[PDB]
């Protein structure tokens, strides 16, 4: 079997990306974020606290007839960003893009924090890591792709983000049209739980390539681009005006400058970035200083290729026995 969904920025600065999801039967169609850092399926749904229902569409168990209670389990999450959600679960049948999995465990919350509130665009997350991540107590469930692998024609996803416009996650299936050039694949540590491998180095606009190991995870489900501390300060020092603001909260530029692209490597192989695409707008409206789409991982205590860097390229997610990670530009 295979599936395709067609993923879409949630605003103007592609903030991040939701992708259509049908749960049970009949169908209730929820907008759920595809985060390949981390490994629960969870949904607003008729259990979430009223008050932190905001617009989003929920997800009724009592109105599925495949719907069934997991009794006793429960999960709760914190996501690198200080968000967080939990409830209970339910098993019950999800599809994504013409592919079903049957007994998907469906994480119903009950308490969701500020931030997934105020985001009326996102009704529930889609975890993509590995299942060794799944908060479920006290007996772990598997993730949506673990339960499709199986099945599918390959135990293969792909990721496809768009630059301001729609994009593609594709499973099971490598679509050799929506790529330029070949596919090269580095080499996976799942040690963490996380699609973490180590870049090859990178440039700075039309810079020489400079070659250093950069560990760290291809993760979807964050918007940025976060880097070490040398390599961000290389970056934004050839933007005239540009500095790290503490009250901010990261690099900040002049909203009328020229962004240079930045280049990662991937074995031999470079992905560049362009420069719009690291340019995340007024800091607040109306605001002269921008948003800087690169970032210090410092503190984080990981770097993290965000959809910043994985939209400039065509990304496969390979699960077969020995995991391993793909990219081609496009």
């Amino acid at each position: 079997s295979t599936g395709s969904a067609t993923t879409t920025p949630i605003d103007s600065l592609d903030d991040a990306y939701i992708t259509p999801v049908q749960i049970g039967t009949p169908a209730q169609t929820l907008n759920l974020d595809f985060d390949t850092g981390s490994s629960d399926l969870w949904v607003f749904s008729s259990e979430t606290t009223a008050s932190e229902v905001d617009g989003q569409t929920i997800y009724t168990p009592s109105k599925s007839t495949t719907a069934k209670l997991l009794s006793g389990a429960t999960w709760s999450i914190s996501y690198g960003d200080g968000s967080s959600s939990s409830g209970d679960v339910y098993t019950d049948t999800v599809s994504v893009g013409g592919l079903t999995v049957t007994g998907q465990a469906v994480e119903s919350a009950k308490k969701v924090s500020s931030s997934f509130t105020e985001d009326s665009t996102i009704d529930g997350l889609l975890g993509l890591a590995f299942s060794t991540l799944n908060t479920v107590s006290p007996t772990q469930q598997k993730t949506f792709f673990d339960n499709a692998k199986a099945s599918l024609d390959s135990p293969v996803f792909t990721a496809d983000l768009g630059y301001h416009a729609p994009g593609t996650y594709n499973f099971g299936f490598i679509d050799t049209t929506a790529y330029t050039g070949s596919i090269t694949y580095t080499a996976v540590s799942t040690k963490q739980g996380f699609w973490e491998w180590t870049s090859t180095g990178y440039a700075v606009g039309s810079g020489t390539f400079k070659s250093t190991s950069i560990d760290g995870i291809a993760d979807t489900g964050t918007t940025l681009l976060y880097l070490p501390a040398t390599v961000v300060s290389a970056y934004w020092a050839q933007v005239s005006g540009a500095k790290s603001s503490s009250s901010v909260g990261g690099y900040v530029f002049p909203c009328s400058a020229t962004l240079p692209s930045f280049t990662f490597g991937v074995g031999s192989a470079r992905i560049v970035i362009p420069g719009d695409y690291i340019d995340f707008g007024p800091i607040s409206t109306g605001s002269s200083s921008c948003f800087g789409g690169i970032q210090s991982s410092a503190g984080i205590g990981i770097n993290i290729f965000g959809d910043v860097a994985l939209k400039a390229a065509f990304v496969v997610f390979n699960g077969a026995t020995t995991p391993t990670l793909g990219f081609a530009s496009k």
